């Protein structure tokens, strides 16, 4: 596996491997056993059975530990039991001894017959007898042991038979490391185990390209070669985020403006990002941000012209009246700023004066100012600025609508006739004269209507340049009052007189049918 480093294999090593033996015969005999496919595998044993005592030893060739200290060996081996060979009780043995002895020589001629020390006593359970197919094995034993801690450059394994019926199928000698690995955007080298089999080996991360350590990252490596649970973290730089075990730059039309922001996001309305690893948004055309800001609250634009500029006139006294523009841009931070002038396109001079005005002038929330004390023949123009946040960055005049005025104006008179031209189930249409007095130029007409009982009254407007209109989607065979007035830059005439009407049977020739 990734967490195994091994030292030696037996069934790996190629051509007589070859391992010394004491004695050099009639003890471990080597013999190639043949695999399902392909190569031989060269094998030792011995079943000696019969004597009264045995000593026969068997040793590798030099192993080198690397950095290891905790060393594993597993092996492969089958045993004849004692009951299947007769009258061998009291001989015959089902166990083998291990040894090792660690050593700087890597070229020892003879096997030690002193310094080894024993690893221990190797029993085959039974219940734990593996099916090997390939080398063509029914019971094979599988046991695995372990030394240390090693401090030398190499060591060396050893064999001894006491007289059992064994063959010694493989060998294979190994380390544990925990492998390299990546954990909260912090790199855990490839760490060899420790020096017991309990051994926890703490390794401190390094933050990954590129990121920046918010708590310092530290992990256990465990003898198992499995890593434990990691404690601190690196945090992905601005204009990155985590992916995989990297820190990647933001997409483009993402963005990251700080490294405590968890992820990525896309660009707020209005502001974009175009280049990776953005850690702001640029700001869209004619859009902008106020001193006042955040870079995640999307930008935004002054406003559109404020709408249904309508003048009154009193005397010397201008009372205006707007309502909110048609797109704020957006933001709820609007005001309003009035412009005065006299004129009657050129010059017209700002009429410069200590006048009110009332409430403001400028910096207003509400949508009427009344303007008093101004003088009294003269043709004047305003401008309704509608501001906001912003649009100190962009002016414009079409953030504000005009309307031309005359000071001392009359209102124009009520309009007297008012006739109901055709009557339907669902509709009422309406003709009207002229004020006797319009007193100036006439703007629009305006009709108000309601129906006759209190109870369910709903007041309706309808605007109109003509002097008609007609009323539909009313009720059937209910009872309406109408009323029309005239609007001039002076302002509003009195209403008309009230015209009731009530819609009739008439079928409409708009539905048909
Ligand atoms: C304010 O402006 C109006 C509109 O221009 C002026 O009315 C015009 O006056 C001239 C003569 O000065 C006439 O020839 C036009 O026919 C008028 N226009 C209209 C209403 O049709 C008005 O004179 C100006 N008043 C002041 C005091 O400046
Ligand atoms: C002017 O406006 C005020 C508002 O209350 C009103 O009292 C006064 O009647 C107006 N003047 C005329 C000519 O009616
Ligand atoms: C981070 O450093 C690596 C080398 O470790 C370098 O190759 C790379 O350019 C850096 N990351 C960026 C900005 O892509």
């Amino acid at each position: 596996p990734a967490n195994e480093v091994t030292l030696l294999d037996s069934r790996s090593v190629q051509g007589e491997l070859g391992w010394i033996a004491s004695p050099l015969e009639g003890g471990w005999e080597e013999v190639s056993i043949m695999d399902e496919k392909n190569t031989p595998i060269r094998t030792y044993q011995v079943c000696n059975v019969m004597e009264p005592s045995q000593n026969n030893w068997l040793r590798t060739d030099w192993i080198t530990r690397e950095g290891a200290q905790r060393v594993y060996i597993e092996i492969k081996f089958t045993l004849r039991d004692c009951n299947s060979l007769p009258g061998v009780m009291g001989t015959c043995k089902e166990t083998f001894n291990l040894y090792y002895y660690e050593s700087d020589n890597d070229k020892e001629r003879f096997i030690r017959e002193n310094q080894f020390v024993k690893i221990d006593t190797i029993a085959a359970d039974e219940s734990f007898t593996q099916v090997d197919i390939g080398d063509r094995i029914m019971k094979l034993n599988t046991e695995i042991r372990d030394v240390g801690p090693l401090s030398k450059k190499g060591f060396y394994l050893a064999f001894q038979d006491v007289g059992a019926c064994i063959a010694l199928v493989s060998v294979r000698v190994f380390y544990k490391k925990c492998p390299l690995t990546v954990r909260n955007l912090a790199q855990f080298p490839d760490t060899i185990t420790g020096a017991d089999t309990s051994s926890l080996v703490e390794v401190r991360g390094s933050c990954v390209n590129n990121s920046e350590e918010k708590d310092v990252p530290k992990m256990y490596c465990g003898a198992d070669g499995e890593w434990l649970v990691p404690i601190g973290n690196c945090l992905c730089n601005a204009g990155h985020e985590e992916r995989s075990g990297e820190c990647q730059a933001c997409k483009i039309g993402y963005y990251k403006a700080l490294s405590t922001d968890a992820t990525c996001a896309k660009c707020p309305p209005h502001s974009y990002s175009v280049w990776e690893g953005a850690t702001s948004c640029t700001c869209d055309r004619g859009f902008f941000r106020a001193d006042n800001d955040a870079a995640s609250m999307p930008c935004t634009r002054p406003p559109s012209a404020p709408l249904n500029l309508i003048s009154n006139v009193n005397e010397t006294s201008v009372n205006l009246e707007w309502s909110s523009p048609q797109n704020t841009g957006g933001r709820q931070d609007i005001s309003y700023n009035v412009v005065c002038k006299k004129c009657g396109p050129s010059k017209c001079r700002p009429c410069g004066s200590g006048v009110h005005y009332t409430p403001q002038q400028n910096g207003l929330k509400t949508t009427k100012v009344s303007i008093t004390d101004l003088l009294a023949h003269t043709n004047y123009t305003f401008e309704i600025w509608a501001v906001n946040g912003v649009s100190k960055y962009n002016p414009n005049p079409d953030q504000s609508v005009s309307v031309t005025v005359t000071t001392n104006q009359a209102a124009p008179s009520s309009i007297a006739l008012v006739q109901a031209k055709e009557v339907t189930r669902y509709s009422v249409a309406l003709a009207w004269l002229e004020p006797d007095r319009p007193n100036g130029v006439i703007l629009e007409y305006e009709v108000k209507y309601y129906e006759k009982d209190q109870n369910e009254r709903s007041y309706r407007i309808v605007r109109t340049a003509a002097r008609n209109t007609d009323i539909k989607g009313l009720n059937p065979l209910t009872s309406y009052v109408f009323h029309v007035r005239a609007r001039t830059a002076a302002g509003y005439g009195d209403f008309s007189e009230p015209l009731e009407v009530t819609t009739n049977t008439v079928p409409s020739r708009i539905i048909g049918d």
